[PDB]
């Protein structure tokens, strides 16, 4: 008889939001495997790239560009790759040293959801393919060199 270790990781992170280490929390949960907690802790704390170190972000951004194919989480991707646009907006394309293999993952990914997926009922930001234009500028890659 044991608790399930998701569960004592789970505390663990709980623990790190107590003090401020978001950091620390998203190390723990991302290091966990389970997608629900993953999902669970981004519901949590929003968007989260700028309390986070360059290696927890691309762990954090390998999920967001897996969660981009399947539409329950297109409002938690595209909240997240609004702030990631801001963030390299202010601080530089390569901030988060971001390889060129995974930042155009996320921007094809990205463009096929705003291709086949309406916009969330909620969503107030920018148009999707407002998002995936800037992010594409940003990062030097030219959408229209994917294929249709």
């Amino acid at each position: 008889q044991e608790r399930d270790p998701i569960w004592v990781s789970w505390s663990n992170a709980m623990h790190s939001l107590r003090v401020g280490d978001i950091d620390a929390a998203y190390a723990e949960v991302l290091c966990a495997g389970d997608q629900h907690l993953v999902i669970k802790l981004m519901d949590k704390t929003g968007p989260s790239l700028d309390q986070m170190s360059n290696e927890i972000a691309n762990e954090a951004l390998n999920f967001i560009s897996q969660f981009l194919l399947d539409h329950s989480l297109y409002d938690i991707c595209l909240s997240w790759s609004q702030q990631l646009l801001e963030l390299v907006l202010q601080d530089g394309a390569d901030t988060f040293g971001v390889p060129m293999e995974l930042k155009t993952e996320i921007l094809y990914n990205l463009q096929d959801a705003c291709s086949t997926m309406d916009p969330p009922e909620d969503w107030e930001g920018p148009a999707p393919e407002q998002l995936v234009v800037q992010l594409a500028s940003v990062w030097e890659i030219d959408l229209q060199q994917f294929d249709k």
